[PDB]
């Protein structure tokens, strides 16, 4: 299983490219901040998560995303060298 | 929402630690590798995720895990470098 569901405020606006083969993709950064319960106590959770939205079907929604937009992204995490990226599969606005 | 569900092989053996205040928790590293669909193509996904297990109710499970154990962990992520704060662990 590889499923991350993460809500946050967009802190870098989408940058958009099309691969040579014609695959559209845009990248932005998603800032999450919340209070989470852990072992009966509350702790602040925070992350700036890079998000990639690849493929034709999810591009239209990304044009409503700007810095300040509140969204939830559901997808899978991928790590390179150690930088992480959330690869979006569903995006919910507000 | 802040929910990560991630399966993998333990690649660093669990250690049982204490906070400055003396609060116990267990930690290990989880190596994930999978094949995911993206834009109609198959793409490899990998991550080595540090995991924190602070619930004492999870101590029996975390003691049966060694390097090589296959597990699924669910919890919330926080960036301190990312760490998965485990709420459930399934063997």
């Amino acid at each position: 299983t590889n499923r991350l569901v993460l809500s946050g405020t967009v802190c870098r606006a989408p940058l958009r490219k099309v691969s040579p083969s014609g695959i559209p993709h845009c990248q932005f950064v998603l800032e999450h901040r919340s209070v989470q319960e852990e072992a009966g106590f509350h702790r602040q959770a925070w992350c700036q998560m890079p998000v990639i939205v690849a493929g034709h079907e999810n591009q239209a929604i990304t044009h409503s995303i700007t810095v300040g937009s509140r969204i939830t992204v559901q997808g899978f995490i991928s790590c390179h060298k150690s930088k992480m990226v959330l690869h979006a599969e569903q995006i919910e606005l507000i």
